[PDB]
């Protein structure tokens, strides 16, 4: 699998466990299209999302849902999700393992392209 | 205005000048409508997008052209753009600084809501 | 004053105010030794923290006590402190703007170098 | 082993790699007695700086030398190294995963702690 999401709670010192995610693709037509989803595991990771058949280039847009995470755990927070917009495979085919670190009022995401 | 919106860059260690950002409103058929643009200043700030009066409770979005400005300076970024969504909600008076501390493979955004 | 130092805090989406900061110079002996103090501002911010004529080139350090600020709001932190260390150089006219974001489990530093 | 130090680079979207970092403890006399060290692999990853037995409780520093690390790739940095200073185990042993994203002028630093 080419793409991988891993998250975390500043708050907590924690992975980020439950976090649902989708994935969209952008269409010939300007439009986001529905691409893949999942949700995170006990180690704050998603795995499995997609092939390398399946992962043609494209933009791409990861997005978290974070308002749910936090809302859980009675946090009312300042984002509705926390985003990640990229174009994927424009050089030929990569790995992408994208990381998100999550606060109520604030986030960070990093991504780790390898060939 | 009740909304500013702050740009760094982390591999110059200064402002982002020049960078484009476009604010939309979700709407009522649930797509993003342009509600207000404009170009970060030396100071890396964007003022007076909107007023007290316009910038009513909604769902906002706030895109910010950061594949654009890594462009300029000759320096190949991960996101096509940063994103910032967020419920304004009339808990009380309040002002919303946004601010974005932006690499090539990272970006970073914090909210600090003010009385 | 050449020297500022802006902290916000991640949970709840403010400037954190009365944070103690200390900063140091290193001296001849290797050791580090007291320079200036002070708390940060309603606004996050500790201005004023020393002159031009007395912030020459060397290395400093900023410690900002962030533990004692966590156990203020009753939060669990991981951090004793949070350091950000450089060294001063007069390469032109300089101002320095270290920005601290706080959250329990994790911190963030940028500095900002201006003309 | 208890304790992991995970680097990244926002610069080039991947693990930064030959990281050297030193580990601190402080004595009974306020000093900091070196610990451990060692530099980080082409994962980004340092494993087995030490064992449930010599990691007690105390308050530990991490110093992850980025100022090294940056100039071999030709880039002159702001910060002389990263720092992250902890109590660990004060409630019983505990496993570390300390994480830092750097960039020429900021740098996060993130700690998962598992039980």
């Amino acid at each position: 699998c080419p793409l991988m999401v891993k998250v975390l709670d500043a708050v907590r010192g924690s992975p980020a466990i439950n976090v649902a995610m989708h994935v969209f693709r952008k269409a010939a037509d300007d439009t986001w299209e529905p691409f893949a989803s999942g949700k995170t595991s006990e180690s704050g990771e998603l795995h499995g999302l997609t092939t390398e058949e399946e992962f043609v280039e494209g933009i791409y847009k990861v997005e978290i849902d974070t308002k749910s995470y936090w809302k859980a755990l009675g946090i009312s927070p300042f984002h509705e999700h926390a985003e990640v917009v990229f174009t994927a495979n424009d050089s030929g085919p990569r790995r992408y393992t994208i990381a998100a670190l999550l606060s109520p009022y604030s986030y960070s995401t990093m991504a780790v392209v390898t060939n």
